[PDB]
RNA sequence: GGGAUACCAUGUUCAAGUGAACGUGGUAUCUC
């Protein structure tokens, strides 16, 4: 595992729909010699699960995704969630 | 000259589960 394609597919393909909405926030103090990149993978309801903090920007992106991908049971739960939804708000 | 972050213009391709990332041209710091 530990790959982009696999992650983006899981999170975006497996999870994510018309409703809800999860994002990725990148925060770090990137230095010429010493680089760092954290990524907060949260969801509309304010739930953070995918936190990938690597050395560069990429590993951060792919690291965060992978972090969430570690919660397969969660991704599925969400999947059934996005489907179970009664297609409404109030 | 090898490499990395950052930025701007733009494109390829990977998977084939289905959706996305990097590359590349050049500027710049730094680094080896």
């Amino acid at each position: 595992g530990s790959l982009d394609m696999n992650a983006k597919r899981q999170l975006y393909s497996l999870i994510g729909y018309a409703s809800l909405r999860l994002h990725y926030v990148t925060v770090k103090k990137p230095t010429a010699v010493d680089p760092n990149s954290i990524v907060e993978c949260r969801v509309g309801d304010g739930t953070v699960l995918g936190t990938g903090v690597g050395r560069n920007i990429k590993i951060a992106g792919i690291r965060a995704a992978e972090n969430a991908l570690r919660d397969k049971k969660m991704l599925d739960f969400y999947a059934k969630q996005r489907a179970a939804i009664p297609r409404s708000e109030s």
